[PDB]
């Protein structure tokens, strides 16, 4: 409980004050173009402290997620950071000395555009080991569009596709299913916690379970020859409660 009060805690990174770098950045930009070296001098420096607190806040992020892969992003994405930074701190000081310089103007650009890159990776690398909530509502989206597919795929006799998509909907049900469980081990028993827990088991023991039967019934009857006859009702039925299952998970985890 108190390492989910640190992970909200470092939810800060939503464009924190001293986490903030784009805004130091611009304005070290606009003194280097102003051709004032004190100046940038001044603001490089408080442009480095708030990117190693945000690199800070990233790298505690990291030590209290059993998301192994969402974590070597983060520690990747920190590490290019902080290797970026002093040279953009360079591209600025170079243009402070000549800021009629265009190739100092070119450099700057480059390296700024480059920055707000590299931030924008690494701050949706701790978004999603701090929140599995953007997670959901992505797997959401695709379980939604796959279940559409594979009813069309149904309606075209596309045993390939009806195939593919299932495959497609059972690997993502199952990520969904695990990212749930383990992030609930971050809480304890209440109304909360179970209902998420039954919600993830109605839908891995019940539901994914007959999706999958009505899926190979309709391969198995589409490969006849010709095709044997098949109740479409159940199979649309069937996939419906895919989306209606992960989308409960979602709402669970939500509240
Ligand atoms: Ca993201
Ligand atoms: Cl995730």
């Amino acid at each position: 409980d108190l390492r989910r009060q640190l992970r909200k805690a470092v939810m800060d990174h939503v464009s924190d004050s001293f986490l903030e770098t784009n805004v130091p950045l611009l304005v070290l930009i606009e003194a280097a173009k102003n051709g004032n070296e004190k100046e940038v001098k001044e603001y490089a420096q408080v442009f480095r402290e708030h990117a190693n607190k945000l690199i800070e806040v990233a790298n505690l992020a990291c030590s209290i997620s059993n998301n192994e892969e969402g974590v070597k992003l983060v520690r990747m994405s920190a590490s290019q950071l902080e290797a970026l930074c002093p040279q953009v701190i360079n591209a600025a000081l170079a243009l402070a000395a000549k800021p009629q310089s265009k190739l100092a103007q070119e450099n700057m650009d480059l390296f700024k555009e480059q920055w707000e890159k590299q931030v924008r990776v690494l701050t949706d690398a701790v978004d999603d080991i701090t929140s599995i909530d953007d997670f959901l509502a992505v797997s959401e989206n695709h379980i939604l569009e796959d279940v559409n597919k594979c009813v069309i795929a149904l309606q075209e006799k596309d045993v390939d596709g009806l195939d593919r998509t299932a495959g497609a909907i059972r690997g993502r049900a199952a990520r969904v299913i695990h990212v749930v469980t383990s992030e609930m081990d971050n809480y304890e028993p209440g109304v909360y916690t179970e209902k998420v827990l039954e919600a993830t088991k109605l839908l891995s023991n019940t539901v994914m379970p007959r999706f999958t039967e009505q899926v190979e019934a309709a391969v198995e009857a589409l490969s006849s020859d010709p095709a044997q006859p098949m109740d479409e009702n159940e199979f649309i039925d069937a996939s419906r409660l895919v989306y209606d299952g992960i989308r409960d998970i979602r709402k669970a985890v939500l509240m």
